[PDB]
């Protein structure tokens, strides 16, 4: 019997998600007794194989009840284990986590979806002895001294495959978690091993996207009043069809990340800032053909969007890829927040400004008095008792109410960021660069739009047991004398 | 070694007469000054000091300079490029210099009358000031992150090894 | 014998530096019982003269394998100085 109602469904409001079986209710209460009768009892044993009105198995209910706390999560990857060495009884010949609910996730690509790092690591680095060995994804092949070599299991994790767990973590995952997810093994050694087979790839895409700046930048120099001049219209061309190629690239992204779009732009801005570059190099050569003179604007900015977009690349490297990451933060967020106090000052005074400098015994315009009163945040000021103004200490006492609000405005906001910014939490910009350097390898992967890449197959067939039990393993080898040591 | 092999340039380009030698003899000077900041480690007051002050932030600052220095010549070019038709910014080292007064405090921030685009210029200056001050933000609040840490300091122990030295 | 592969050397890579001996792997693995063993057996015993490749004598390598944690160098520091004290009845003439 499925309890499907609302109060069991999974949403923001007062619900009680367990799956909807008495099976997984009784897991995710954590009863094995109960789980034990329901399972085995000869009335009517329940089904493992039985799922939900998302199609989701008790496997599936458990990775949605995971909490990343040391309380649950232990308690979930004991209880997971459990009704996993149950189905290698009940359901000998069934591939339990092989079953995909309704949006064809298995339990282990759920973990991923959802971001629960727990239960996920668990279920990836899992490893077994004696009855229970073909349930392991993980294989120790030797063992010596400080050194592991182990076998790691691929099935749902190679990119080879459509919808695997590295596609997901980069661009079906919402979670913080994603960047503690890349650093896991197999997965750190699996996205180190393709971006050693892509970084030439990565410079070489790069060094393209130099040659078009630089095209730009002696085109966008170099225009005429409004050889050389066929050079100069040769460099429009190759703008425009640089252009183009650009736009073609940026628009198969967004459609092939459709269904999950803001997803794969959240922290992915740059797949952006290249659509527009590449709309505004295409407009502006629109434009040009029109003889408009409005083109050289949208040229223009083409050209400052065209340079920021070189700091993408800034990833391929470990220094500047880390330090990329350093600097942009939580600043993005409350900058936006400040800029309404900011802008409520700014137009309260400019308007008064222009309104009381209008009578004789700077402040022409909205316009010009934002821009005097703007002048004063980047240490140009121009503060004076203006000799010609009928109300001239007036006007310097609203200078003077505008610079003392406005510093205690700048001195607030630099406090508030730094009480919420300087928090001691340690350094989580290596892991965030690794995360990047993953986007970019399973971009990569598939070639270009018009040059579709075969993807290669990571690891090795190897027998790791009987079924034989025959997998596309890929071998780690951890070198840990801190833990190891710990041992003797 | 700098200093001295800019010294004994100097002096050989005079013994040229060649005019150069002059801007040779004035960055020896200059290193020559600076190298008298060598001797602080004397006495532990100053050379305590001359090891709290250097730090992490020659680090960083040069891996700032790259964002800064793409945000500068991104700007520079763009402004040039749209300063030159009538209705500052004369050249890219114009413009360079110019974007550069704004860190300094100097910025000259204006509505320039006799541009055709002024409108746009004055937009793409406003662009380079604010995303610069993020930028600045974002540079003091990701080196305060790693440098106001509370570990104990261990200048006096850093002087200890350049008295051994 | 000498463990002296790629593998057994110091490097960046997968790799277990112990020194390349028998004596210097059961010091760098903490074994009292093995250590005296290979020194006092009557069959052949170890010499604390004996080195690497590196040249490194044992107590070379237990320096190698010091790592600044309380419970690495507490150890070592044990391993180490019984090595020596042992040299003084083993090696008597030697330093
Ligand atoms: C359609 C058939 C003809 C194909 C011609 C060759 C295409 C090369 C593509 C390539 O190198 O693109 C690099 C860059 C986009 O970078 P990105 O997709 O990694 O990252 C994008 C951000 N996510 O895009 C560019 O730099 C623009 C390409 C045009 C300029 C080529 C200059 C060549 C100089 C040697
Ligand atoms: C490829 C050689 C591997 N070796 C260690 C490297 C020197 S090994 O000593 O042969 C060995 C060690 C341990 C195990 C085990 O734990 O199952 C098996 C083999």
């Amino acid at each position: 019997l499925r309890a499907c109602g609302r109060f069991f469904q999974k949403h923001q409001g007062t619900c009680f998600y367990f799956g909807e079986l008495p099976l997984s209710l009784a897991a995710c209460t954590k009863q094995w007794d109960v789980v034990t009768y329901l399972l085995e009892n000869p009335h009517q044993p329940a089904s493992l194989e039985a799922t939900d009105s998302l199609g989701n198995t008790v496997l599936h209910a458990l990775v949605m009840i995971a909490d990343n706390s040391p309380e649950n999560s232990a308690l979930v990857i004991h209880m997971y284990d459990g009704l996993l060495q149950m189905g290698a009884r009940l359901c000998p010949t069934v591939q339990l986590e092989e079953i995909s609910n309704h949006q064809g996730l298995t339990p282990l690509k759920l973990a991923a979806k959802e971001g629960k790092i727990e239960i996920f690591r668990h279920i990836l680095q899992r490893e077994f002895s004696g009855p229970y060995q073909p349930l392991s994804r993980k294989f120790t092949e030797w063992c010596y001294g400080p050194v592991r070599v182990s076998l790691y299991d691929l099935s749902s994790v190679d990119s080879w495959e459509k919808n695997s767990v590295l596609e997901i973590i980069a661009f079906h995952c919402k979670s913080p978690n994603r960047h503690r997810m890349v650093v896991l093994e197999p997965l750190n050694k699996l996205l180190q091993e393709k971006w050693d087979r892509l970084v030439s790839r990565f410079f070489f895409n790069f060094a393209c996207y130099l040659v078009y700046m630089f095209i730009f930048t002696v085109v966008a120099y170099h225009q005429p009043s409004l050889f050389g001049e066929s050079m100069l219209l040769l460099g429009h061309i190759l703008i425009l069809l640089g252009g183009i190629y650009l736009l073609l690239g940026q628009l198969w992204y967004f459609w092939r990340r459709r269904l999950f779009i803001w997803i794969s732009f959240m922290d992915s801005y740059f797949e952006i800032l290249f659509l527009l570059q590449a709309l505004l190099t295409v407009l502006s050569q629109v434009l040009r053909f029109m003889e408009t003179e409005w083109y050289l604007p949208l040229l223009v900015l083409s050209l400052v969007l065209g340079w920021l977009n070189l700091l993408y690349y800034t990833r391929g490297f470990q220094h500047t890829g880390i330090y990329s990451v350093m600097i942009q933060k939580v600043i993005l967020r409350d900058l936006l927040r400040f800029l309404l106090v900011y802008l409520v000052f700014l137009f309260g005074f400019a308007v008064a400004l222009v309104s009381l400098s209008r009578e004789a015994r700077p402040y022409r315009s909205i316009l010009d008095a934002s821009l005097e009163l703007f002048k004063f945040t980047i240490g140009m000021g121009e503060l004076a008792f203006q000799e010609q103004l009928r109300f001239r200490g007036v006007v310097l006492l609203l200078l003077l109410a505008y610079v003392l609000l406005t510093y205690v405005l700048l001195l607030n906001m630099l406090i508030a960021l730094m009480s919420e910014t300087v928090n001691h939490v340690a350094d989580n910009s290596w892991s965030i660069w690794k995360l990047q350097k993953a986007i970019s390898v399973l971009e990569m992967e598939n070639g270009y739009w018009w040059c579709r890449r075969k993807k290669h197959r990571e690891g090795r067939l190897l027998k790791v047991g009987t079924r034989p039990d025959e997998r596309w393993c890929f071998r780690v080898e951890e070198v840990n004398w801190a833990a190891w040591e710990k041992t003797l």
